[PDB]
């Protein structure tokens, strides 16, 4: 059996985002899967890196170092409990799949918080245990990223670059970093501007590729992968 | 010389080494004759989320909530929650934007990539058509002052985090760029908390000496050529 965590970012449980969110649901739950969402707008999930995510007394209360604080917080079992409830999801997870639009070349705010907050040095890496020997090795995580730009637009010499260009920071700078494979994204492309028709075979895509999803092999997250020939 | 700063500002503790570059920029700014302003987000406990509280107005369609058309609509009829109208005063009247941040996860905290993505709404920062060397802010300067847990060896082609403007492409092009920002090159202080505390002195006064001379610059060329070479 397997367990997948989706971390999903999206306000409109209507909108595209919301569907491919609930064919993942649906289909990975036909295949006999456990699986867990964290809706993080529903959830009003905190992105703020701050004092409040480390309960009773600091480590050094003169002057607040975030990923000081946050590591002796995870090794002393004293980090907010929203932070840890993720910890937990994440740590029984097998695939974590990352549902989002892409806002400004990233993540809406949101869920660069969580990856901020829930992502602490102790638990998903160390010195050492990072990139490849990341404390989260052995896990699977994806990208399924909707946006406002056409397939074109995302090419080496369009206007945008190559959409790899904007998957460095969170494929290799974030989930390669703490040690995850990473399964090529899914790239749901300009949505809104398609029809009725391609959107749902964008979606029925996603569902048939979920289908096969523990078949796949990660992508090898390389510098050359994204910015190479 | 007669111009205005925004310093838009992200790290929780103002002994903090973003704190002394944030510090000594107001300081030399000031010094010149600058009008000077700075965000200081956590301060401010400025709201990252996007969310239909940022519209006070009827919505257009309130069957389906969609950010992006709500917020451009808000825009134009002055319902925007006015956190955000502030902010934007604050860029309006800016001839520079100054980003003062650690790097996180290889890019802005989350505090700040709220502000980016609540602030700069359609109809005040780019419009369809009105992007990139089209983008509203068009004639206004920004500059990325990031400091890194990583040493500048590591941000090289050939280190395990790539090269530093790897990492600079969502910010600089995706984001300033696409507003209309001409970028000025970006200040990286590699690795404070590894360095001497004379080597951190030396990253201080480094930024102060360039601000001096910071009205001179010329924009970078922001493209994928000046962001991953050939
Ligand atoms: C702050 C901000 C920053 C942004 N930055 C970028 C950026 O850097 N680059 C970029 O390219 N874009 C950017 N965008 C645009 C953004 O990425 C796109 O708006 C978003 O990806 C669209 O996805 P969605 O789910 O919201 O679309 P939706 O509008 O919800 O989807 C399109 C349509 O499909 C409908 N639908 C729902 N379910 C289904 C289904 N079952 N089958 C078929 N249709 C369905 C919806 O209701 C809707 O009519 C930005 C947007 C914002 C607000
Ligand atoms: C969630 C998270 C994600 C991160 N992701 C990344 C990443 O992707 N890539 C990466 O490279 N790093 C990353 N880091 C590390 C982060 O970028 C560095 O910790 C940060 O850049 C260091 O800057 P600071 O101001 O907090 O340093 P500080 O810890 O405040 O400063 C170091 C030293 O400089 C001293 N100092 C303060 N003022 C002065 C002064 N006037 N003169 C001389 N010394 C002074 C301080 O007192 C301190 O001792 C991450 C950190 C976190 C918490
Ligand atoms: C650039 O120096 C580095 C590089 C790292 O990883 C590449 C580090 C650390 C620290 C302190 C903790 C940690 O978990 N990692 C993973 C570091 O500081 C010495
Ligand atoms: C801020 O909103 C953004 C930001 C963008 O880039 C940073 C966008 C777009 C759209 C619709 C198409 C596109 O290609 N890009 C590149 C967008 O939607 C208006
Ligand atoms: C999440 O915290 C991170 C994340 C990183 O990369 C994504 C880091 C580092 C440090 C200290 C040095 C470094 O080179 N990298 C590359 C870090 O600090 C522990
Ligand atoms: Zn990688
Ligand atoms: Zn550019």
């Amino acid at each position: 059996g397997k367990k997948v965590l989706i971390v999903y970012a999206h306000q409109e449980p209507k909108s595209f985002n919301g569907s491919l969110k609930n064919v993942a649901v649906d289909e990975l739950s036909r295949q006999g899967c456990t699986v867990t969402v964290s809706d993080l707008y529903a959830m009003n999930f905190e992105p703020r890196a701050t004092d409040k995510d480390i309960t009773g007394t600091l480590s050094n209360p003169e002057v607040f170092n975030y990923g000081v604080e946050t590591h002796e917080a995870y090794k002393q079992r004293s980090l907010a409990s929203d932070i840890t409830d993720e910890q937990k999801k994440v740590r029984e997870a097998d695939l974590v799949i990352f549902q989002f639009p892409l806002y400004w070349f990233s993540v809406p705010a949101i869920l660069k918080g969580w990856m901020d907050r829930v992502l602490c040095q102790g638990f998903a890496f160390d010195i050492p245990g990072f990139y490849d020997s990341g404390l989260l090795q052995g896990k699977l995580a994806l990208l399924s990223v909707t946006t406002g730009g056409t397939a074109e637009m995302y090419t080496k010499t369009g206007v945008n670059g190559d959409s790899r260009y904007f998957l460095w920071p969170l494929q290799h700078g974030t989930l390669h970093f703490c040690g995850f494979k990473v399964l090529a994204p899914q790239i749901s492309f300009a949505p809104e501007i398609a029809s009725e028709e391609e959107r749902k075979g964008m979606v029925a895509a996603w569902s048939q590729r979920l289908q096969t999803i523990w078949k796949e092999e990660p992508i090898p997250c390389t510098a050359h992968w994204h910015f190479g020939q």
